[PDB]
């Protein structure tokens, strides 16, 4: 039955079962079979055929050169999630599987290639910071106390809170939450180089942010897809910053650059980036507020 077929390990066994064809050996073979289906069969099994087309298109896409390029950048889970959404958006469902799957597969490789280009453009800038002097020039430029700390507090945790609060134009209860979270992560020993930990912080810092999918920009824009940007942030902190360790006094900068520069969240990137910078600073017994020039140099967004 359909329920049995859905639990197969891939579209190949699923197709073999549904199409009663043991000669189907690849996901391309499965897609090529769609043109051969009689019209009544296509109507009576429309729901399952939509699932199977999506599974087979996804599998084909993950083995393309661009699919492997994305895998290299953001890893298996993230590329699979992305591949499914692109197939849903561009794959054309059962009707396109019947009529012209190769056209769809080609179009989706162009979508993936655009995404790869955009992630790599951010990556050149962000990983480039590991070879720049972040203590001179703009990378060093600071903010006058009076711009964010009118009250004139001296304790570094309160100064960092004021800086974050001012940058987010945060008020009342929202500002109190920023302050509480900062104190909490300054002292809780939680590993920042862990995307799960960052998503938990983000959820409390930016409550009821909307989590909606944003796909690759193929219109001229360079914004990463939502999945792509989150995958790059994850690989940045769990991979790049571990293989190429940075100095404690520079970690905040690299976290700030990574979050905002890769667009690691659907919203509240600025708040997260500043919160991670401040936490890194405080754990290094310091707090140096960033000049706007320095923020712009770090995240590289224009």
């Amino acid at each position: 039955g359909q329920a049995q077929r859905l639990q197969t390990s891939s579209s190949v066994e699923h197709g073999q079962m549904l199409f009663k064809d043991a000669n189907l050996k690849t996901p391309s073979d499965v897609l090529n079979a769609f043109a051969k289906l009689d019209s009544k069969m296509v109507k009576s099994h429309a729901a399952e055929l939509s699932q199977l087309a999506e599974r087979a298109m996804t599998e084909v896409m993950l083995e393309t050169d661009s699919g492997k390029n994305l895998k290299a950048l953001i890893g298996d889970d993230a590329v699979k999630s992305l591949a499914v959404r692109v197939v849903k958006d561009y794959g054309g469902g059962v009707a396109a599987a019947q009529k012209n799957p190769e056209v769809r597969i080609n179009q989706m490789q162009a979508v993936f290639d655009m995404e790869v280009m955009h992630l790599k453009a951010a990556q050149r800038h962000i990983e480039g910071l590991a070879s720049t002097d972040l203590n001179q020039g703009v990378y060093a430029e600071g903010l006058p106390e009076d711009a964010f700390n009118k009250a004139g507090v001296t304790n570094n945790v309160e100064r960092a809170a004021a800086w974050i609060i001012n940058a987010s134009n945060s008020k009342g209860n929202d500002a109190e939450n920023i302050t509480s979270l900062l104190k909490e992560y300054a002292t809780n020993g939680k590993d920042l180089l862990n995307m799960d930990n960052l998503k938990e912080l983000h959820a409390r810092l930016v409550p009821n942010v909307e989590r909606d999918y944003r796909g690759p920009n193929i219109s001229g824009g360079t914004l990463p897809s939502s999945i792509g940007g989150e995958g790059m942030l994850k690989q940045h902190i769990e991979g790049f910053l571990k293989e190429n360790p940075v100095a404690d006094k520079d970690l905040g900068k690299h976290l700030f650059a990574g979050v905002i520069g890769y667009h690691g969240f659907t919203d509240g990137n600025g708040r997260m980036g500043r919160m991670l910078y401040a936490i890194a600073e405080l754990r290094n017994d310091s707090f140096n507020p960033l000049a706007m020039n320095a923020e712009n140099s770090l995240h590289g967004i224009k």
